[PDB]
């Protein structure tokens, strides 16, 4: 929880952003969303890739034909807003566009608009608070993640996650803390809500998108900066077994950052602890916070 | 729109029925719905297979494990209430449990429980007034639907409908009136929101749910009239030209009712006018609320 | 070879019966066809469910959206006039429906017609003189048949045999008499140009048409014959090992008729002969053209 | 249409190159072709990879078992006679090895031998004058390509084209100007007559073979010359969304050489107008016909 | 454990049956398997569907053409001899055909034999000794069954079993009695030894073969017992999700019998105790060695 | 055969080496092999990547979960040992773990050991003592590879060769030396017991592991061979129709080591005879045994 939310062009306070119980997002899913971070950094209060991810929503919402009104530049003003508005040094962002409360039938009405919604508050690792040290036990589902042409899985949609929460709770309901799920072919797709990395003979191994990955935007950061510190990157389709046979296994994303998997199935992987080359992703990430890692890139985004 | 809205136990005005912009089913599709009609009929106000639609309620709840306060009866005697309520003869009812404003985690915290909603208001005929009459246009989507082992299709669940969203999107985009999904493996799952049946020489058609179609209480009821009628049902997998070579179709579903289809991609299915089978199922469907047909089956429930 | 050939209307002299080798159908197997047989009966020269191949052929048509200018009435009218014509008893008769000298673009211009051809010659048995009597020897083929929506199966196409030019001709190369094809997913199809039925336990099996098996009229008659003589008919998806545990199996086509398969894969089928079902089928569907069998149907069309 | 056709290795007046209409290639898609353009350029008129083209002749029936009795060199000295003959200095080349007037069985009787034409003929832009400048408006087909298993993809026969009808008609019936079809796996396989190429941030991406995409003697001079430019090429499998996410995209083919789409059902493509990297690749393509850019590899062929 | 094992037609002590650690089948699963029970009855010790499973056994060995010297009465007759030369009136029978000594190439050579062993023993309830009256808990595996053309599931073979083993080993720990597979498609195939079947509206369900199902002949037994219960009876594909909404589920198989499942995933079945349908088909089952239920068909073998 | 085989941590005389014929691996293929060569060389008897080999016993092993008391280490000296006390300087080890004489559930008790073996003995070349040197006649079976989340196909266990009796006896049936087989999907998976390699243009081929192809360490070794002599490799999906354009075609295996195919399915490859890449990779590999090509990688491991 915070102060205020951005609502539409306006801060509005926290309590008072209410929408109906007949908007369209509620009843069928219609709505896209995005997970950013604020880091704290030598350079005060940074945005994590900001424009990167402003551009997934638009992207997405492109997909399904959402209407936005605001440029990519008025949301990234509208979120550095939001983080100074509510004194936040460090903080979890989620811009949200939703079809409100507009008809009941499927398909909006032509001409209509859609709203928007950017809330920022504190929120530690998503897997736990020593998952970043001392690893995971992860679990594969039972539940496949949608196929290719039914639900693109290249949208970061509301709908979507219906799956993860299957996915997920079985995980969780069996004493692991994350659930990996296998695509409709039999294949390694991705975590419940975080992208997979294998390390077998000092490579890493990432599925492609069309293993029904999500384009991850950390994903995307690890890529750049394994090639960076000489690391052999392969994108190909992965099997089941090479879970048990990978040297090393880690998870992706905003909220879960870099977090290691340190046994899958109940079959140790490697170490049973955080792997060599995990450390040197995860010390170069978190470098970049302090100044340790040069920004070659333009990841970091100031808030002022 | 109507006066009143049912909100966790109380009648609230509509232009009240608010809830947070952060509610769970907002960002996560997670909430389940019911379509359900209240027809004026020879015994005043009836709620067609009333029990039979909130049984599903609670069974699609179940799947997800959603916690559901409200008992069935509850439920029906909440949905009767909205209806005299706001003194409706003949309305479109649609009860909705989602998860509200818990935490931002996909997976809601140990012991939080749903919101429900029950609305009613009038609703004419989905896919046009004169739909019923003279048939609509349809076409085969370049979408598919929900593979058998990834979001649970038996459900009636909010995010399930980006896929409905893009399947009838683009029907009418290009001038149809709705959109015929086929599934992963390419043969016939149903319309963007209503079942499928299809009449060659004599005999009743319509894919089984294993076909990612929808447990339709419409599809069951026109099975059972069929069967009174003295007309074979068959269920079975359709392969997509069967809808070339079918003497008629036709759509079924709460919202659109018994929906002929006089056209499937460009091609005229049969005189291109209502078909005589469907016609026999349309009259006795409807004869119930006139008296002509008998209700065997105990599908009326009166509002009183 | 015969003496005429109905060529758009007018009785043509087989040698002129010739087309330019830019016609459409000759590049991109734009055709479709049907194989309709004439027997010599005790009512005398009789074409075997003539209105239903010529119905088919239209469907076929119609499916491809290929524009055909004579009707069914006109099309059996010609097709008794050529074998009368020719001074037939008895014979094969085919008719072509192709896309002629057009263009060389894929897609025809607007306001083409078609060319149609109507053939008849006399034809032994497809798979052999003793293949009808003592059966033969069927291979699985390593190749399948085409998926579900690729290339309709229903429609009766010429570009639709290169597969079963593959199929039958690698049984042919390998000793064996004709090929079975097993569809995408692994499930029993059809031999390379005819159905495929099995016998077990007294029961008539054989795959659906979502096994992207032809909606065959021989199939068609032998399930309605069957019917009569009390044997129970189930039509349902097959396993590949289903054919090494059947009791008896047999193809059935227009131009194969009735063929027992007495082995698969060199593994012999019961007793390695035609079987008793086979048998009374057989008996049933050749005792229509003695008179043994009464025409309930009529299938039986008089040529004069 | 032209003066004279080669027909089995004599030149014949084009209105005199007929052949039986009981040809086995009329009825069951029975025929290889090969597309081909001759270039008025700079060192006079030129075949474009002529060579390759007829390799791939004799490649696509090898795989259909077909005899052909001339040569590689012999087949590229009639299509050069051909040219020359009918007085073109810029023309599309047809050869054609079609089964003839052999029986009416599917399996063609042993020794048998098929016959060969080679047509030349002025032809211009596939896709339209102004395509090459503008671009043209594709849509995703709700027709697949062809299993991996059934017909293969990568030989270049007659029957295949049934699809590329299905998949271009829907197309333009809608209003658009070419079919981009997908693999019965949801993945991008090309269009209905054209390989397909994606541009995201300055990379080349194209579908593998095992897409059922046809390898293009144009998409291998595409990626040799990007390689020539420092364009990095990727041939990887691609998800339908991608489409809707790429910079920019365009189509390859002998016919449809190089044009660029400017939008995939209804969403714009980048600028909406041709992309910057289509263009140097068309520049520099094109100026193969100008001098400006070195054959390295010998591709262009001088007809005399 | 038990006094003699039949060994190649003679009774050789228990602990003399020994084979060489060089045989095929510990190398390569070559062998083939069967499971049959003898019950103490009203008529003194019986064989349950005695010739069924060794018919069944010529069956699975003629798949994978392993040669088989003995008939299925010299085996029969065999069965009966070890059952009274091991003073069993009770008793789980394991009759195995394996390729025993013979070279370590996969196929092994011509004119080779193999070696049959027939073992009786005491054994209890496959799930546990309060399972059929109880119920268990079962869940949905991550791992899923043999593809159609690939392992025939038809046979009853050893290798087979890396599947089942796989796949009830999860259930047991995670603290489940058994494990339920799904085919590859996503639908329902059976448990890791046992058949499975629904009950919904107090109709029978079970998945065909074509699930990937073995042909149980305790579900064979069951499917005609309920039949003479007038309990109607319906072989269909089953979705995951069915088993959350069915009012019982059981498993049967000759170890497992017929075991009532109380729950699955942790969602309660039913009442979460055995159910009416289950409870009739259970006494119809046992009755048959009381006498209260008439053996009809032939099912129950004397000893003597 | 040989004089004795290691037998938990014995030697054992070969005749007494014996285990109870209902130990476990008999009835269920639960065990897990592997298939070493010793070579004479230039520094005498030698072990080709040992160590790799049981470090991949280990792996097979571990993904079943059966329990393995001896280290890697352990191993090695074990199969020294063998080879030593049966006075081979060249043979064939075969390692096998299996799970013994414990109880007839699927599931073996917990605390259980498996027993485990290593024989040794020379054995000449798999496909043929010519076939090295003039290559072999393949055959593509109708059988297909397992599918991918079925029965793990990194693991190199016993049940997993019912599938490879399958294909190799099917192609031995026609004629042919080998078969190779597809996996589910119609792509090219690899041959019965040996990988598979493509050569097109000076470039290399073989299907990835999620191509249901086991990772051979023979299919490593000339992978990295091939990159010393500047040789492309490519790690890629391969179609059927590949195998027919195909400069080159070979398979490697342990026992198989780099045999040339001379043809497919009866279409003959390249010149018909052992082509010049794979010669070149054939003297890399052979000269690891006579100096000629130098150990950089430590594959040698001396038995002393
Ligand atoms: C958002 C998301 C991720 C993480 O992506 P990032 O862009 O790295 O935040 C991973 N998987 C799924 C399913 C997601 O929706
Ligand atoms: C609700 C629904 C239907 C219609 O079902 P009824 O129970 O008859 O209202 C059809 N298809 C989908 C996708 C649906 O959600
Ligand atoms: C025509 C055909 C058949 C036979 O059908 P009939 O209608 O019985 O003549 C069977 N299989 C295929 C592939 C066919 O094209
Ligand atoms: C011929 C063809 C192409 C284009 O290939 P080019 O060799 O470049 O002429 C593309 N797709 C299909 C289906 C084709 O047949
Ligand atoms: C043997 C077996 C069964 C049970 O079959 P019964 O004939 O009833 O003993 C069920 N499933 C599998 C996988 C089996 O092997
Ligand atoms: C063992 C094996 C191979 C060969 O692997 P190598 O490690 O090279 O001996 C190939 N295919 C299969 C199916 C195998 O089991
Ligand atoms: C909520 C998460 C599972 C997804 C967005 C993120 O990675 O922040
Ligand atoms: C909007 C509709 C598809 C919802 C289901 C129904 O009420 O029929
Ligand atoms: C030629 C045949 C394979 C097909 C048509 C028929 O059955 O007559
Ligand atoms: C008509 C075209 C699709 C043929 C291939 C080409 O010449 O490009
Ligand atoms: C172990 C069991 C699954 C074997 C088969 C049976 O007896 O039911
Ligand atoms: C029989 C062989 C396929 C075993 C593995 C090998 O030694 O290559």
């Amino acid at each position: 929880k915070a102060d205020y939310i951005w609502f539409n062009g306006e801060m509005v306070r926290w309590e008072d952003a209410k929408v109906h119980v007949m908007s369209h997002a509620l009843h069928y899913g219609t709505s896209v969303f995005e997970g950013i971070r604020c880091y704290d950094s030598h350079k005060g209060p940074v945005v994590f890739r900001h424009r990167e991810h402003m551009q997934r929503l638009h992207d997405s919402a492109k997909i399904y034909r959402f209407p936005v009104s605001q440029s990519i530049d008025e949301l990234m003003e509208a979120c550095r807003d939001v983080i100074r508005k509510n004194n936040l040094t460090s903080a979890y962002i989620r811009p949200l566009i939703f079809v409100g409360d507009v008809g009941m039938g499927v398909n909006p009405p032509a001409g209509y608009s859609t709203d928007v919604i950017i809330a920022a508050f504190p929120w530690g690792a998503y897997l736990g608070a020593e998952a970043l040290e001392q690893g995971i036990d992860a679990m594969v589902s039972s539940w496949n993640r949608a196929a290719p042409n039914t639900i693109p899985t290249a949208a970061k949609a509301g709908g979507n996650y219906l799956s993860s929460l299957l996915v997920g709770s079985e995980a969780r309901r069996h004493g692991y803390q994350e659930g990996i799920a296998l695509d409709v072919n039999g294949y390694i797709s991705e975590g419940a809500g975080e992208n997979l990395f294998e390390v077998k003979d000092g490579v890493l191994f990432t599925p492609p998108f069309t293993s029904s990955a999500l384009p991850g935007i950390t994903r995307d950061a690890i890529i750049k900066l394994a090639k960076e510190l000489g690391i052999e990157v392969r994108e190909q389709v992965l099997s089941r077994e090479s879970l048990y046979l990978a040297d090393e296994v880690f998870m992706s994303g905003t909220a879960a950052e870099i977090t290691p998997v340190r046994s899958v199935d109940g079959i140790q992987v490697g170490e049973g602890r955080c792997g060599p080359v995990t450390k040197r992703i995860q010390q170069a990430f978190f470098g970049l916070f302090t100044g340790e890692t040069e920004d070659k890139w333009g990841w970091l985004d100031q808030v002022n």
